[PDB]
């Protein structure tokens, strides 16, 4: 099923579907957006609704040591893997801070 994240505003974007012409490795339009922390938040929505928390979340995973600001100019890529099952490997990777991890989620049996 669809599934996208929570972007900047409380609010869902499928950055990736299911069948994002499988498999493939999407790198773009993915920042953290948590000015009032030192961290990401990635939360894992299934459903096809605009709000976020409106939205079927069921996963869920952080990684601290990050600003939207350069606060510690750090350097922050965050990728949108899609696996050949449509797995959502979801992935954030300090280069500078030298931290990586990483959350799949299956995108397929659910409602």
């Amino acid at each position: 099923l669809s599934l996208g994240i929570e972007t900047m505003g409380g609010v869902m974007t499928t950055l990736i579907a299911k069948n994002t012409t499988i498999p493939t490795k999407h790198s773009q339009v993915f920042s953290t957006a948590e000015d009032n922390q030192s961290a990401v938040t990635i939360h894992v929505l299934q459903g096809e609704r605009k709000r976020a928390a409106d939205n079927k979340s069921l996963g869920q995973f952080n990684l601290d040591g990050i600003n939207p600001a350069p606060r510690g100019m750090p350097q922050i890529e965050v990728t949108f893997d899609i696996d050949a099952d449509g797995i959502l490997h979801v992935s954030a990777k300090d280069k500078n801070s030298g931290k990586e991890q990483k959350i799949t989620i299956k995108a397929s049996s659910g409602l």
